């Protein structure tokens, strides 16, 4: 089954605010999303320390990005904590909350400090007609999100391959957005915000 959710009021301006906005520095949502990434190996890492069980699902902490010209997609994987179903519809969501009010008045300010306000995953609308969200968590199943905007995301216990453990951010990009499977671009993307990522970053070569 699918079920769909409304985005919180003040997130849904968000993502109507960063798609409809005139800002030709796209670029920034890779680093956003590898940050996000980072500070999820991050937190299994430090979990492991104490509860080294946490580590059956995996025990590689890495990222992944993975262009395909021919489904249109950039999709970035780690091996990170995951998320929870009720991360997925409730948690992060409120969390974010205070940060999008913040950074909505910061802006009314640059589109690129998206992330000083904890609020960087949206900045994959940037760049992004729809995104599609696999994650798997210790002690929870694996869930399917997904949102091409206009105010609702679904949620769906997801049936393609496992993953062990982590996310994978599917980004389909709008058809304009496409430098971003071009490996010589993503290269000068990641040496420019993301060299100091602490992880193995591997950048797939497309076939
Ligand atoms: C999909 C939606 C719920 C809208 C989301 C995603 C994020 C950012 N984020 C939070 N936890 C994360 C982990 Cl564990 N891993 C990775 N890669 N990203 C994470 O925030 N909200």
């Amino acid at each position: 089954e699918v079920e769909t959710f409304a985005f919180q009021a003040e997130i849904a301006q968000l993502m109507s605010l960063i798609i409809n906005t005139f800002y030709s520095n796209k670029e920034i949502f890779l680093r956003e999303l590898i940050s996000n990434s980072s500070d999820a190996l991050d937190k299994i890492r430090y979990e492991s320390l104490t509860d080294p069980s946490k580590l059956d699902s995996g025990k590689e902490l890495h990222i992944n990005l993975i262009p395909s010209k021919q489904d249109r997609t950039l999709t970035i994987v780690d091996t990170g904590i995951g998320m929870t179903k009720a991360d997925l519809i409730n948690n992060l969501g409120t969390i974010a909350k205070s940060g999008t009010k913040a950074f909505m008045e910061a802006l009314q300010a640059d589109i690129s400090m998206i992330g000083q306000f904890g609020v960087g995953f949206y900045s994959a609308y940037l760049v992004a007609e729809k995104v599609t969200v696999i994650t798997k968590h210790n002690d929870d199943e694996q869930y399917a999100w997904e949102s091409s905007a206009g105010g609702s995301f679904t949620v769906r216990t997801d049936t393609g391959e496992p993953m062990g453990r982590g996310t994978k951010v599917i980004l389909h990009l709008k058809e304009d957005q496409t430098e971003y499977l071009e490996e010589r671009r993503i290269k000068e993307i990641v040496k420019k915000h993301s060299q100091f990522i602490g992880y193995p970053i591997t950048l797939f070569v497309e076939k």
